[PDB]
């Protein structure tokens, strides 16, 4: 059946945004920032922000399928010079809102930071239809990221 | 050949299976002593989903199908530790034939109390998982928890 | 027919799936490639091939546009009385990526559990030069007693 296995081909075709931003100077605030207004301003070293991130509504988008997402955001940067207890937290808001936190403290040197999660995308769902808003904030001090890259599949 | 029945278990093998479940509006202690998190929750009657097919209430155990498609794992909690509190953690164990614990821990830099633990268990037909299922052991650390909204999620 | 057999692979996982039990392993608070670590070890089930590749001590991975999910899981332990302590395990890439597993004294546990996922393109930058993967203990140096590692695609 072509039509039954285009259709298995299509389910199983990865789609994606992945974006990168290297030789950046992104302040990450101590505040609650929209993250793709932060992001839709830069240009590119390669990727772009759409489909997944919307720019003119400063979210994330999905595709209106039962197919899970998954997203990874990963960071380059420093805080400040002996900043001790220190995290960098991205939440997306939802039916229930997710908050993913990067924690450390003195133990640890780098300030580099990967967080990674998905989303279970439903047809006709909350996600579907909103989209999600994704807020950063860096906690113990402002962060400044020189390299970000970006990744939402599905 | 088998064409028919080859793209049949193809569609299959590409149609997600999936609990996800919801409990808004609740007030749940999670305690500093180790506890079963399917006990836990299913004491509480879900806003939304059901536990079945992942999460086996008599044996209070999650489940998995016998296939090789990995699940994914998804534990999303609203909450809050007491004022003040500094160093603290949720921390998440699952048996198995090597056991994961997952932790999500901060300090006094960070004010939220939101927990999101995501992890994948690359199921194997007639493994580990396939054949014992496994226990979630829950463990708040510092103080108790009190959690008013819990989203879980099992896939595969 | 050949489509079908095409969609078969497409949806088959291929994975390495390494456990080593019973082990006492320092992992160092210095940078120490993973890879050359395990290697020196001998596995209770599975095998490094095909996702580690032991002569240049990187992670691998196929030529396909299909996202390659890893976990690393490790019982083990910090020296008693450690507090602030973390797990670090960093991924050279394009933009290369830093997982860490960070506790202080309110975690009494020691296991730690990494995973992340390589969104990899074919022809891209991990399909032509796989990943070294460097891993590092921070407060004290670790000791692992079981390490259970994945990689799929
Ligand atoms: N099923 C939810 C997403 C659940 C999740 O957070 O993964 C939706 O479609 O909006
Ligand atoms: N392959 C193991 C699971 C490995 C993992 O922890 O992901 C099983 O089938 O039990
Ligand atoms: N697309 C990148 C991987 C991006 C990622 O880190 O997930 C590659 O093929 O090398």
């Amino acid at each position: 059946g072509s039509s039954r296995i285009s259709a298995l081909e299509y389910a199983t075709t990865r789609k994606k945004s992945e974006v990168v931003y290297s030789g950046v100077s992104v302040t990450i605030p101590t505040a609650p920032t929209n993250l793709v207004s932060l992001l839709k301003t830069l240009t590119p070293s390669s990727g772009t922000l759409a489909p997944f991130f919307d720019t003119v509504n400063n979210k994330m988008v999905v595709f209106n399928e039962n197919k899970t997402l998954f997203f990874k955001l990963s960071i380059v940067g420093t805080w400040p010079s002996g900043t001790a207890n220190r995290s960098m937290q991205l939440t997306f808001s939802g039916s229930v809102p997710d908050t993913l936190v990067s924690s450390r403290n003195s133990a640890t040197t780098t300030d580099n930071i990967l967080l990674a999660t998905f989303f279970s995308v439903d047809k006709d769902g909350f996600l579907a239809t909103n989209g999600s808003t994704l807020t950063i904030q860096s906690n113990g001090a402002a962060f400044t990221a020189t390299t970000i890259k970006i990744i939402a599949e599905q």
